[PDB]
Order: structure tokens, then sequence, then C-alpha cells
């Protein structure tokens, strides 16, 4: 139904998902120089040695890898968050050129890609619960720009050739998130949603400041991903990104100087 194209695209989601709307949607330009330093905030706890991905799936938006949330294994802590949040999947959105990709904007400048990892609040017992609670997610933003090659996704980019229409997944065990973290954890932090339907009103947003670099190579794989199913005609995944929500009444704050 909803989806990147003319016809489907972000500007009708309100019409199936009226929340499309509201009062904290997702993303958002972060003006960095109205965010305000918290020094209450915490530094933020990235728990990920014990993590277990388990697969890799397009689902005709974006591609999730997805880990075993079964237990306590890749955890989410500190900073703004109250309690524990385990981590389930991460994706990435971004563009058809490299002047666009990301959801959040940084004073209006669009990154080539964004990468999502996803995190539910323990306290609910599991995701479906939590994504009804206005503290039930934690999602962690990670800005994408082209420069040289991220090693640890290189993992990421080889499987997609494997999994290049909807509804396919492969198996991605022993995948370490961990290679797809910045050296400095600051952050801007502030109250929002799913960027994707049904954009519920569920995440504390932690978006790091400091990019990952990542090959021109391979920001191409991502996109010789398809939105379309096995023998249907050929759209290619690009552009899979919400453009910025207007930030109503809301702060961001930075845990940083
Ligand atoms: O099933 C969904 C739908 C939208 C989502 O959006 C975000 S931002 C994270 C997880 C997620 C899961
Ligand atoms: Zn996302």
């Amino acid at each position: 139904h909803w989806g990147y194209g003319k016809h489907n695209g972000p500007e009708h989601w309100h019409k199936d998902f009226p929340i499309a709307k509201g009062e904290r949607q997702s993303p958002v330009d972060i003006d960095t120089h109205t965010a305000k330093y918290d020094p209450s905030l915490k530094p933020l706890s990235v728990s990920y040695d014990q993590a277990t991905s388990l697969r890799i799936l397009n689902n005709g938006h974006a591609f999730n890898v997805e880990f075993d949330d079964s237990q306590d294994k890749a955890v989410l802590k500190g900073g703004p968050l109250d309690g524990t949040y385990r981590l389930i999947q991460f994706h990435f959105h971004w563009g058809s050129l490299d002047g666009q990709g990301s959801e959040h904007t940084v004073d209006k400048k669009k990154y080539a890609a964004e990468l999502h990892l996803v995190h539910w609040n323990t306290k609910y017992g599991d995701f479906g619960k939590a994504v009804q609670q206005p503290d039930g997610l934690a999602v962690l933003g990670i800005f994408l720009k082209v420069g040289s090659a991220k090693p640890g996704l290189q993992k990421v980019v080889d499987v997609l050739d494997s999994i290049k229409t909807k509804g396919k997944s492969a198996d991605f065990t022993n995948f370490d998130p961990r290679g797809l973290l910045p050296e400095s954890l600051d952050y801007w932090t502030y109250p929002g949603s799913l960027t994707t339907p049904p954009l519920l009103e569920c995440v504390t947003w932690i978006v790091l400041k400091e990019p990952i670099s990542v090959s021109s190579e391979q920001v191409l794989k991502f996109r010789k991903l398809n939105f379309n199913g096995e023998g249907e005609p050929e759209e290619l995944m690009v552009d899979n990104w919400r453009p910025a929500q207007p930030l109503k009444n809301r702060q961001i704050k930075a845990s940083f100087k």
C-alpha cells in the first residue's frame, strides 16, 4: 500500500495513518545552535558484546538485520533512558544520490544514508506491546557519509544479492553491530515516532553526532536492491527516507557542549 513513490509516498501516508500529522513525528531537522546541552544526561551505554544476529530480510521498504531479543543480549541503557532496551533489528534509509538519503538532518544537511538500531523497553515484555507506549522504543540513529569504506559493513553489503527482492530472507548469523558505530557516542535526543507506518509515537530518538564513512561501492550495492517482489517490474530500492517533520512543542537536547 504505502511506499516512497509519487502516488504512495510520505505526503500520502496521513490518509491511512492520521498520526502522520501528530505532535511528535519523526524525523526532524536538528538545529545544532538551538539544541541545548543537558548536563544531567548520562553517557550512553551500548552493550553489544553478546549480540546474536539471526537473519536479514528485504521487507519491501528496507532490509532488516534481525537479532535474538528473547534475552538481554544486546542492550541500550543510560543517556536519556530509564531501564533497559533490547536490540531487535537494524536497518538503513538511503538515497539515489550521495546528497540525500538521511531522515534526520543537521542544520538542514542531508547525509547519504542513516542507520537505525531499534531497541524495545523490556518492561513491556515484547516489541508489539512496547510500540503502544510513549517510552516503548529507543532508536539509535547514525549518519552515513561517502568516503572511506566501513569494514564492518561489508558482510552486510555482500549478502544483499541474495535478498534482492521483497520477501526474500537469508541466514545472517554472527554479525557484530559494534562494527557500525563511530568513535564518539556524543548525541542529540528528543521524543518522536517510527518513521514508517504505523508512525507510532513511541520512540526516544538518540542521534549520534559523528557520522560513519562508507565507500561509494558500498552504498551503490544498497541501491541495487529492489522494492518489488521477484518476477515483478524492477523498482530500485532508493530514496526510502521520510523528510523532516515539524518539531512542534519539542526540545532537542545535546549530550555534549
Ligand atoms: O514495524 C515497524 C514499523 C516502523 C518502525 O519504525 C522505526 S523508526 C523502528 C521500528 C519500526 C518497526
Ligand atoms: Zn528507520
